[PDB]
Formats: structure tokens, C-alpha cells, sequence
């Protein structure tokens, strides 16, 4: 017997939906769910989704509370739907997927991923849940994560980090590095070799390699010398040119991180969703240099150096395809006389 | 085990709350309750109250569906709250009372009227429900209806009509005429002699006496002649004077019914609620005669005639008090040279 | 080049979406679309659906304005979606189907019904639109209407009436009687023999047979005599029994039409949607007789007589199944000593 | 002459309601109050309450702007209502009490606490306001605060801290330590001996005893030695065990404070109201250790040490009742071989 | 062809409105605009204005993204409207002006500032845009900014700082110091000599003169000695008196900044708009000293010292008019025996 009042009972007593039995009285007004405590209304949930408030509330309450892949990964792998859980998109305060399977009666298209409506959809499977590996094997389309080996299935090692209740972390008391597997049209698919973005914040940025410690700590010319980067235009691409009204380059998070220690800036996240490459409308507070569409990626600097050094530098412009978070990221590479002018995530 | 979804199940399957087990999926968007029937949303309920939508939905579902006293009677008797039912106020599309007893967890102030919070409240008790005559005996404050005698109480015989799911009617297959009993601070009251308003509609007005039949058939002058009404200002009070910009008189529903057969008019119900006297801002379409605050009452014409013939006509202006629907209705009586000038429910 | 403002232009200038170029200024406040005409705002559209206001506005604008099958027929045939039109459900003030094909960018699951997401969906195809009979041939699942023969398909002749901009009618200047054809998993179905409900209103009820004329004119006893209906419980089933608190019988629209000429009653439509059988919570004003869940169907009286005379009357109670509007309507038949006691659409 | 526009006049000119006379024009849209400044709308108030926006606005404007007891205290003492002021709950952005006395015409149940409706309610009285001590003496139920001595009334010394416009502080230019007194059913009640929670934030945590300076500054084993805490499981209870997927212990705010210097964590406040014991759904960012329902209290460490040391350690499990903020807080005490396994606020 | 979907296309692809062609599907619900990315809704804009959501969205998208005068300046100069751009008020999340010219069809009063409706309005002109200087010359009323010299027009040097996408900054890669000119009734007006407020935050405060470095760094008595301020009551006016329940003085931002390093405090911005003098309801966290209406201005300390030293100190009270941000700010000057008691922005 699922119900609004039972969902709120679990939220109040168990911090989330926990299969417990019971009911608390609830009031819904506009987009907010409340419950009486000591005779007054206490807010339990503000619906920021495009779903009816009582539906969003239940989905939220039923969010997966184990570490799960970050939404950008699931998106990059073409996931449409999850088997019998909810991947909550903490960046959008909303379900990451439109529909559900076996979760909620207003949004379910199916009780079980074996139902024929699920066969064209890429269904997300969690091998930490009993039976879900088997259900991947039987599904026409899907993405499977496991903590270990699945007999016969060639694994792809995913990122180190996963999301636990909206916190992106590398697990220590829990495991966040998964094997990933994918199936299209009944056929297991080979996951490409790939880099992974690092998912760091600008407020909390911590380097993760001696090279990155050097970038944060050394002056620009020292660092460029020490890692033999002459002619690669990190002055522009990574350090950022703030001298003109249009802010130049500045496409690596670590570069933003360096600048942020010195002076603040505004990042307007005008498409606020999780993705491998982010676009910001950036305004530098110190200089007033700015740019409407500044693509930023958080690659380990080591990885970005390896990508740019591996490039042929003998054409004016070309599109360079790099596989990142399993998706194929296009960059624009502009050169002159065998040195880099600029290299940036291509704006689409 | 009360729940939004169970209430909706009862509505969908039983036309109203009926204590049945079950659940349907529900969605709430702003003030409307919908349910999914075969993949599309069907409107179950639009909240017109000042309560949270899911709360109003449940009180509406749990409305009393037996003939019950009209809200105007309950209010005139000082009823605060009903015992274990909801008197639905179809004139306000809202619960007639703030709080409930033993009905709904969000609005209940008690489960049983015997709890101490109910003692100072005038509680409504329905003798047709097992045990409620008893509970009225224990109750410090209350109003009781019954269909027949109660041993040791003198009854007050109420109106002929009652409200069945919002239709006011004189029951032929069900009883609508109740015995009334009232208790203030543990003492059974002697209810006053009272007239009753008749609760008719302007559109479907039906005479209930030979005098009313004659009023509808005859011409003004004939009717006034037959019933010896010269000098009582019915021309003004009951027929209505449409010759000036201020619509004159027209304070008796039968007079509005008579005019509405010939030519129509606008009645603006600017305090929409059930009350013994109604105030309308009335605009006569044929003539443009209008009045901002036109008090209207539906008295049996014979009872109105009795009231007006029972007054002293020798002072220019005074307040005349008349018990109606158990409440004291003040009238203004204006006279000149021993005849009536006007007589109207006071606009105080 | 679809846009809010272009849709509004079409509404304002063409009464509906018509593919015209142009733009008017629009403003959206909560669920209402307005447009500026000479400096003030005029209401174009109030959203009563569960879709976003601008989305519902566009689907409403793009409604099919040719006579189309009533929604109850489409649902009974299992239609999921329409090919390149919107069947507007005037009973719910909402789109009849969740999704669209080739109509609206927010709701389209495809541009053409031939895309693979449509193959498992039962698609509605209108033979009056060039190419759609063809598309029905390629379609794995579908329902097709036409005005005339289709070479190589046996037709099923549908109802006389269809819905034109929300008015159900039997077309005299346009055709409303369609041939129906259905395909499940690539196989043309043989549609069952079926009766059709007549889709009449209680207010403007018009007899469509000499028996129905007689039913309206004659007294109960005469009519029952003329048509040899003794022992079939029409007194209860069709005339309705208003003598007890439970309103008895009254399951056939013509019986409600007959009563409504004499005295009025409340029909509460608590699941407002188009369906072959309707459930009303009905309160008779003259008598106070009432019933929470009164199933009503509008069958030609002759067809109802044929159904009831085609049953075995020898068991106390059983389920009688009758194809109507192409769907299986269960009835309860109650008999005693070889005569009918009652017979009603099952309240399951 | 109270009015929306007068309330807004005071807000604009006096920062809050100040009995001043005057009016500014106001516009209300959805849940927000605005006023024109220099021809544009400036937001004055966003209603986060379940009250009508214009009502919440007035209550907010009339909030008590003297230091007042924190809402958890008033709750723990059973306060239902305040005499002639509003205790604004800054943590819920809402009135702490449902109704008022002498404040606001939509929410008043009474103009004065002597009215008989107030007698069953525990009314909050402020002896800094003239007459309110006397009104406590006459009230059947109440809680009284004073700055000094009340002849005959045995005092209870309240917490050091009070809330001033939502800032919890120990007063220096103002007095925040009150005498508390309580009355149930006409009878002064003896307030229990009690500890008080410290009301500290995790961002702003300052130790308040040499012991607490030691906890923050020393390593875990040093501190446990220096205060002879071997066998008392502060390793678990206070320091927190982050080694397993379920975060172990961690029920004292100061322990959260220590960890927060090292690494951040997420505290989901899923019942956001003021209370003596808080429940969080906690996710540790460094380790990914987490717990759905982690009870946290902010006792001075000295006080928590005194509580746990005073316990008999010779049973496996028992419920230990401790009086905190005047309410009786249950703890679970789990022991083995005369040492503490775990000791935590009992989850209800 | 302007449209909701075209505006959203520009927002998504260009970070703001950029004249580009194209459309994305959009959904509007309540006050929020969304668009599909990867099958789910992503929030593009939350309407905090009193305009219809789709109108506010377009105005926002069309905001001027060059450095522009801070709204307080435009207000102080009497600007009603901007020529062919939108000055977005980032402090109110709303257009700074009610109407537009040549921007948006719901809010435009004119396509061009030469239209006769614009002649009484003070129109804001931007000489960085071609033709706009000329349009100032022809306008009956206006305010013009330029980066350089305009032949014949006597300039006023504006503030050093301007606002770029809501960041107030002194330009280095861009120019933020403008010449200002004003016209009333066809006649160029002489802008007064004036100080300028510094527009600093309390979190980010940086001194801007050796004097201000001294104020932040030195003790109170040192600083007062070093700059010969004895008898000028900076102890009160600038340092702030926290000893009594009413917080004394404290009207210079730098004084708040000093205190904030030591201890925090609450500033309730109860009229949140940009202005030259701000009013806060201030609560000091350390002492609980507070004040409902504390006027604060951010003058360079040098400038404030120069203002107060220039005053005659020989009257008890007088109104002192100082021109700041071009508007005439009244101060109250209270003296005794030729020393300053208090000096503060006059409360109106
Ligand atoms: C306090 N007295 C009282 O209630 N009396 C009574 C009530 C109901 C029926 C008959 C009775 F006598
Ligand atoms: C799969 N078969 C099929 O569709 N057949 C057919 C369809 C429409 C008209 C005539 C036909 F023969």
C-alpha cells in the first residue's frame, strides 16, 4: 500500500523511503510538501521538478542512496531509465530519467525491466542488486555497473569517483569505481578507451598529481618551462588571457582554480545540468574581461598535456576528437608555424 | 490507514469516501487532484477552499451524503463543528466548519466529541447515527437533530427542507424535517418560536400556499385587493419599484421570481454563503433600475404577510425583530400616516 | 518555425492553428495565455491539462477540426496516439493522447508514424488525409477510419455520430459515419459485432426510433404494454424507482431524459471523461432519492430491449457481456422466478 | 486601522511593524509582497509559510524583536501560543505558533490572554512587558519568562543564550538569560533540573571550556587519556567511525566540528525545525561513509562526559533518560564487559 | 521573427540573446522556463519579477552585457527607460525600468526613442552605440554616457566603477569610467559636483587609501589620533557603539568591515534595491546590540573625513546636504560644545 502519507512517514522517520509501514498527515501547497510537528507545518520537500509535487516527492524519497555513477556518465552512455531505483540528479534537483520501472505508479512504464516496453530503452542495471546482472544479460538495451568480474563480459573500468547523495567522491569506506558494460540491440558493445573528467569544484579544488601541484604553485613561465610546454599556448588555453574585453582561452578547470585564489569571478551556469564539458558565461571581477560561452572541462592536467602534445601541429585548423567520459568530445585546434594558437572544446 | 491514494480510490470507485480498501495513482497540480485512467489524467477535484488541496480533497470525499440541515440553520444555532462527519457547504464549495472530529488527521481536533477540547465547542450531533443522541447527553454544548421523539426532551420542529448533496429539498423518499435540540453549558435550551426561510431558487420557484399561487397568477392590484393589503406597501416591498434609478423595494424572493418570468435581471451575490437573508447587487435588464445592496429573503408569503400585519404602524422608523431560522433578523419598518412606506431586512 | 507567438497569431487570426506566418505578443500567467490587443490583455487559452501551459496551448491550437471519432471509441479500440493530428478531448479539456507524431516539438515522439517507436503503439490513421491509408498498411499497429471502401479490407461500420470541435453529431453536411479497420501486430483484425452508444445529452435528448418516441410520450404502463415488456423490470431499470432513499435502477439515458422533463436532478460526474458507460452520483430533487454510483448508458431503447430479451432469466445473478462501442461491457443480471429484477452496467 | 498597506508602510520605514501611521501601495503576486520604489517593484516579503501571504507578511512584520527563547525551548515547555506578540521561527521562516492573541485579525483567537478560549492553551508570557507577569498568575496554563525575581514564584534559570531576530546569542548589551516559570491547570509546576544544549553552528563552532579546547586541539588518544575516558567509546560516539559504509556513532556536535576542519560533509536536515536533538542524513565527503538517521546534539562536552560517566555500565542495553532543554531525552546505552559500546540519542 | 523559442535558442547556444536564428522547445511552469536536454527538463530562468514569466525571460536574455552604470546612479539621475537595451537590476533580479524601447513587444512603448511617447521620459543613451549620442541631442529628456568627448557637451566624470553582468568593477580590460550628461526639458543640465559611493561588499572589502588601510589596521585611539579626529565622534559614527541595547552609530561600510573581521553580524536588507544609502536592520552577534533602521553608506573614508571636518560644529542640530552619486543626501549633524555627538544619513 504505497501512498503520499506513507512516503512522508518514511522520510520523517528513516530519512528517505525505507519500505517502512506507517503514515503521517501531510499538506501540499503549491509545490511544497509539509507535515505537522508540534502543531505547525514543517517543510519536507520543495518540488523543483516539472512533475506533480506529490510525484516528485515520492521519486526523491526513493532516490538511490548508494554511490551511483554521476549523471554525466549515464547520459554519455545513453541511459534512458533505471531498473527499480531512481537516479536523483542533485544538480537539477530532479529525477535524472523521465520514467521509472517498479518505483512509482504515476511514472512507471513497467514493473520489471523484462517487460516489452523496456526493450528499446537503455536500462541502467546495478549488479550490486541481486538479479540485476542477469537482467542485463536478458535486456535488449542497457548499461550495467558491477563491483567485480562478470563471467565472459569484457569490462570497462569506470571513473574513480561516484555520487553518493549528491556528493561526488572517491570511495574509501565504500566502492565507487565500477566496471561498466553496455548493450545495444541485443549485442554487448565495446566501450571505447577514454579519459575521465575529475568532477572537482572551483571552491574545493585539490590537485591530484605532481604536475598539478606545480601548476598551482609555480609561476606561469616556470611551469611552462618545467614541463616543456613552449609553443603549446597554455598561456591562453589554461592560464587565461584577461587583457582584452573578450576573455581569452581559459578552458581547464585547474586554470580557473589558480585564478580564483588571486581574484574572484562570476560563472553563469546558463544550462545547469551535469556534463562532461560545461559552458559558462564568465566575468572576471578584477579586469572585467568576459566571455559569453566559455567551455570548461576538468581534466587532470597530466591528461590534458598528453592530449595536446599528441597532436599534429601543422594545419591551421582541424577538429580533434577526444573520448572523455565515454563520449566523443570535439576540440578545435588552431595552429600557426607549428605552434598552438588555441585549442578548446568545440562549441556546437 | 488514511492516504491520498486511498481517498482517490474511494472517490473513483464509490463516488465518495466509503471506507473501502485500495489505491489509485494521483497527481496534484496546483489546486487540482487528478488520477490516471488508462494513461491520461482525469480531474477528480478542484480545491476552491483555503485549505491545502489534498486536505480539502479528503474533507470533500468524506462529506455527509444524507440530508443534513442547511448551513444557514447550523450557523444560526451556533454550531462550531460536527461529530464524525463533514457538513459540506455547497454554497462556498468548502467545509462548513474549520475543524473536524474523528474525520481527517490534518483537521481533527479530537477523535471523539467527548475529548475535552470539544466541551466548549457547540457540537453537531445526528440522531440518525447510532450513539449520537447519547453523546449529545454527555455533551456540554451541542445541537442535535433526530427524525422522531427523544424521551425527556421537548423538540423544536425544524424546517421542512434539508440539503442532500447540495440540493435543498423537501424529502419525499427520505426525511428532511428534523427535531432540533440545543444544549448550552450543560442545559437543554428552549428553542424560540421561529419562522423558517423556504430556500427556493429564483429559476425553479414553486408556490407553497394558495396565497403564493395567487401572487404569481393575479395582477398586482387584484392580489392586493383579494388579501386586503392596501396600505402595506407591497407595491414597493414585494412587487418592486422599477421606475427610478434606485431599484425600489423588492426584498422578498417570490417578488423576484414573479418579475423573472417577465424580464430578467442580474443578481450579484457578492458575499456568496448560505444565510437567512441574502444581499444582492441587482440590476434590472428591462429598465436599468438597480440597487447596490438589496436584501432578499424567501419567506412564505403568508408568513411575511403575518409579520407585516403584526406591527404597529404609528412611528416613522423603527427596528422590528423577527426570529427566523432560529436567529434574530432585524427589519427596518418605515411608516407615514399609519400606512407602510417600506419594510426590509436591515442592512447593518 | 514553430513558436508560442506564431501559434497565438494563428489562434487570433484563424481561430486555430493553420500554418500561417506571423506573430503576436503573448504573455503567460500561471496557466493562462493572453495576448495584447490595443494595450490590454485578452485571454486566449486557460490550461486545464497536466501539461505545461504553453505546450497545452499549442496542442489545443493544433486540434483536429474535422469530425473525428469520439474519444470513447478510440480508447475502446486501444488507440495510443494519432498520426499527425491532435484528437482534442473536450470532455477532459485536454489532449486525448499523451504524445504526438509530427505535431509539436515538446510532445512528439516521432515526426512520421513510420519511425520505430511507433511500431508497437496503436496509431490512429485518418483515411481522409492523403497517404494515411498507405501508412496504415505499413503500420504494425493501427486503427484506420475512412469514408468509403478500401480495396482488400473488409470494413466495420462505425457509429452514426462523430465529434466536431466537441459537438457530437450525425453529420448532414459532412460525413460522420466511418468505416473502421484495426491492425494488431501486422494482422488485420476482424472487428466484432457491436452495438453503439448514442452519445445524447440529457438536456437535448432526441428519440431515434418509434419505440423511443413512444417511450417519451406514453405512460409507463401503456408503453410496457405496447412492447410486451412485462417481467423485464423496466419499471426499475429504465423508468427508475424514486420511492426509497436508494434511487432504484435508472441505468438508461432515455429514462433520465424522460424524468428530466418532469422534475430535475443532480448528476455528479465524478470521473469526467468520455466513456461508453458513465457513473454519476445522482440526487433526485423532487424526492431526495439518491444513489452514489449510478451507471448510465445511452443505448437506443430498441437495442437495450433486444439485449435484455436475449438473456436467459433462470439464475438469480450472473454477468452478461455485450460488445458496445467495440468494447466488452459487463452487466449484472438479477432475476427471480423467471422475471428480471434488475439489469445494470457492472460497477467493477 | 490595521491594513496590508499600513504594515508595508512600517516595514519600509521602520524595518518592522512599529505602530506607525501611514500607507505605501503594495502588490501581491503569488506568494510575494512588493512595493513601488522609483516606479519598480521591490520585494518586501516571500511567504514561506502555509498561511495566506498577506497574513504571513503581517505576522512576520510583527515578530518579537527582543531576545526571546529559542523555539526548541518553547516547544519543550509545551507553549501553544504567545500573549500579544509573535515568536518568529527563523529556522522554518514561519510563525512558531498557529494562532495569535491580540496581534492579527486573521489569526487571532483572542484579543487578550484572559479570554476563556486561552485558558486550556499554554500561553507564553514575557515579564519584560507590563502586566504580563500578572496575566501569568491569572492564566490557567502558561510559560512565563522574566529578567528577575517574581515574589513567591520559584524560578528556573534558563539557558544563557536567546534568539534575537534569528541570531542565537549570549547577551552582553542585552539580557538573554531568563527565569522560566510554568503553569499547568492552574498550578505552578516545578521545572526539572536540566542541561541545556549550546545552539552552536558547525561553521562557527567555538569551544566553551578547557575540555572542549582540548578535544578540538589534541589528538584522539591524547584527549581520551587526559580526561580518563578509556572504556567510554568516545572513539565511536564522539569522534565518529568512518571506516565502514555505515558511519558509526558521531552524535555530538563538537565531534562534527572537529571532523569539519579536516574534511567536509553533507548534513541533510530532512526535518528542518529547531529541536534539542537534530536528525541528519549524513554523508562524509572524504570516505563516503554515511548514515540516514544520525542523531546529533550540541551538549557542552563537559556535560556529555558527566552524563556518560555517571552511568551504570553493567547491562547490555538500557534506556537512559536525560533532562535537556527541560525535555526528557532518551538515550540508548549499549555496554559489554563494563565498557561502553555505544551511547546515542534514541531514535523514535 | 521574435519568439519564446528563439529567445531560448539564443540563451542555450550563445549564453544570452545574440540575434541568432533558431528554436529550442520550451516548457513554462509556474514562473520557470525549461528546455529539454537529453529528454529531461533543465531550468533556464526563474522569474523573480512582477512581469509574466515569458516576458521577464526575454528581457533578461536581452540584458545589456557591456559594463553599465550601477542602477543607483541611473536612479539618482532620474532615468525612466533605456534606448534599445535592458539594464538588468541584478540586485532585484528584475529589469531596472518598467518599459522598453525597441526590445520586446510586450513591454515596448516605442521602437525608437524619437517617438513622441518618449519625449517626457528620461531616456538612457549609450554613446558606445552608433547614433545614440545624436539621439540624446534630439531627445527632450535623457541621460547619456560616453567613453570620450562629445563636441560642445560639458562632461561630468562618473564613478570609476560600473556593473558588468552584475559584477561591480573598475575596468581594466574594459572601460567603466564614463562621461555623464543629462537633459531636462530640452535643456542640457549641469551635473553637480559630487562624491561617489564605492560599492564594496562587506565580505570582500578592500581599503582604497592609506587612511583606509590605517582604519582597518590600527586600533581605534591610534587611528583617531593619527588623523586628528578628536571631537568628531568616529567612536560612535564609524566604529559603532555596541554597549547598549540600541546599537549606536555605525553608518560607514568600512566600520562594518572592521567589526566583521572580529565578529559577525546580521544585516536585514528589508528594502533590497540598489541605493546610495542603504538601510539595514542590524543585529550584532557578539553583544546582541541591535538597531531596526541603521543607515549605511560606503564612502571612501578620506571622503567622509573631508565631509565631516568641513562642517560648522556650533549648532545643536542641523540638516547637512551632501551630493553623493549625483543625488543630494541629507545628513543629521548633532553637536555639543563644538564637538560632534552624531552625524548620520537622515532617515526619511
Ligand atoms: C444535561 N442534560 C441532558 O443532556 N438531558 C437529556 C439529553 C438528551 C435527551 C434527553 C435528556 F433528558
Ligand atoms: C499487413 N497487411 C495490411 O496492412 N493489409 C491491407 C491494409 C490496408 C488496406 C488493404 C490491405 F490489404
Amino acid at each position: 500500500a504505497m501512498s503520499l502519507e506513507n512516503v512522508a512517514f518514511n522520510v520523517v522517520n528513516k530519512g528517505h523511503f525505507d519500505g517502512q509501514q506507517g503514515e503521517v498527515p501531510v499538506s501540499i501547497i503549491n509545490n511544497t510538501v509539509y507535515t505537522k510537528v508540534d502543531g505547525v507545518d514543517v517543510e519536507l520537500f520543495e518540488n523543483k521538478t516539472t512533475l506533480p509535487v506529490n510525484v516528485a516527492f515520492e521519486l526523491w524519497a526513493k532516490r538511490n542512496i548508494k554511490p551511483v555513477p554521476e549523471v554525466k556518465i549515464l547520459n554519455n552512455l545513453g541511459v534512458d531509465i533505471a531498473a527499480n531505483t531512481v537516479i536523483w540528479d542533485y544538480k537539477r534537483d530532479a529525477p535524472a530519467h523521465i520514467s521509472t520501472i517498479g518505483v512509482c505508479s504515476m511514472t512507471d512504464i513497467a514493473k520489471k525491466p523484462t517487460e516489452t516496453i523496456c526493450a528499446p530503452l537503455t536500462v541502467f542495471f546495478d549488479g550490486r542488486v541481486d538479479g540485476q546482472v542477469d537482467l542485463f544479460r536478458n535486456a535488449r538495451n542497457g548499461v550495467l555497473i558491477t563491483e567485480g568480474s562478470v563471467k565472459g563480459l569484457q569490462p570497462s573500468v569506470g571513473p574513480k569517483q561516484a555520487s553518493l547523495n549528491g556528493v561526488t567522491l572517491i570511495g574509501e569506506a565504500v566502492k565507487t569505481q565500477f566496471n561498466y558494460y553496455k548493450k545495444v540491440d541485443g549485442v554487448v558493445q565495446q566501450l571505447p578507451e577514454t579519459y575521465f573528467t575529475q568532477s572537482r569544484n572551483l571552491q574545493e579544488f585539490k590537485p591530484r598529481s605532481q604536475m598539478e601541484i606545480d601548476f598551482l604553485e609555480l609561476a606561469m613561465d616556470e611551469f611552462i618551462e618545467r614541463y616543456k610546454l613552449e609553443g603549446y599556448a597554455f598561456e591562453h588555453i589554461v592560464y587565461g588571457d584577461f587583457s582584452h574585453s573578450q576573455l581569452g582561452g581559459l578552458h581547464l578547470l585547474i586554470g580557473l582554480a589558480k585564478r580564483f585564489k588571486e581574484s574572484p569571478f562570476e560563472l553563469e551556469d546558463f544550462i545547469p545540468m551535469d556534463s562532461t564539458v560545461k559552458n559558462y558565461f564568465i566575468t572576471d571581477a578584477q579586469t572585467g574581461s568576459s566571455k559569453c560561452v566559455c567551455s570548461v572541462i576538468d581534466l587532470l592536467l597530466d591528461d590534458f598535456v598528453e592530449i595536446i602534445k599528441s597532436q599534429d601541429l601543422s594545419v591551421v585548423s582541424k577538429v580533434v576528437k577526444v573520448t572523455i567520459d565515454y563520449t566523443e568530445i570535439s576540440f578545435m585546434l588552431w595552429c600557426k608555424d607549428g605552434h598552438v594558437e588555441t585549442f578548446y572544446p568545440k562549441l556546437q
